[PDB]
């Protein structure tokens, strides 16, 4: 019983950020990093790992805007 293939899914293109993974190839273990622009915060998991089934323990999560006005308080 020698075979493979079994990996996570390619997750979807996020809006306003990028996902960031080491190892190319989505693998048991495999750790997902989701960026979001600067400025925004993340909803959710910002980290998700590949469960045994093949299957990541939630969706992704997503990119938010927050409630602020320039860089500076002022």
């Amino acid at each position: 019983g020698s075979s493979g293939s079994s990996g996570c899914s390619d997750l979807p293109e996020i809006q306003n950020g990028w996902k960031t993974t080491s190892h190319t190839e989505l693998v048991r273990g495999a750790r997902i990093t989701y960026q979001c622009d600067p400025g925004y915060d993340i909803v959710g998991s910002d980290t998700l790992t590949c469960q045994w089934d093949l299957s990541w323990s939630s969706d992704p999560p997503f990119c938010e805007k927050t409630e602020e006005s320039g860089p500076s308080s002022g």
